[PDB]
């Protein structure tokens, strides 16, 4: 058991996520922002490297609040890792916490 | 790309036993008789307890446990109107991999937890 603390440098991971988001908040379905963000991010990570499997998890929150995430795995691997990123939409009153988890093949 | 279905019957154990596994782990941390001499947060202790109990039930799966902690400052949390949801997607499709979501509230500490369990078939 290991609490987790990459295939891409972190700065690219930020760009990857922030662009997917801005491209949504810039739709005739009822798909949510969070579900659309998840699909975008997984597409683009898949294009970069096939050496990993990817999980993208998004908590949506709709004042003084803090939003944190923790993640543990039942196995240990220095090649598996996570990245957390927070996104806000001050006008629609919504906060997004996205976590990327990569599983080395 | 597959959005994982939170209400699908995939788990190595029935949902009822998943709820119990999680609630009891949580109750074991909030019990007034418990002493934590480490600096590990409730969320991180919950994750360790839940993964332990999942490993004992079935070794045929790898498990991931993710906890979001909402902490509200400046008003009592039961007087606030908010929603706290989670969605999860994976880069591959396994009919045997699945997820389960569960919400725990601590009204007295102005805290809400959203726990997600992911099982990956080996």
């Amino acid at each position: 058991i290991e609490i987790k603390d990459s295939p891409l440098p972190e700065r690219k991971l930020v760009t990857l996520i922030q662009e997917s988001y801005d491209s949504l908040k810039d739709n005739l379905s009822t798909e949510s922002t969070s579900n659309l963000l998840i699909k975008l991010v997984l597409e683009k990570l898949e294009k970069h490297s096939s050496l990993y499997k990817y999980i993208a998890s998004v908590t949506t929150l709709n004042a003084n609040f803090s939003l944190k995430n923790d993640i543990g795995a039942s196995w240990e691997s220095k090649k598996d890792g996570i990245f957390n990123y927070k996104l806000e939409d001050k006008n629609n009153n919504e906060c997004y916490l996205i976590t990327i988890l990569w599983l080395h093949k």
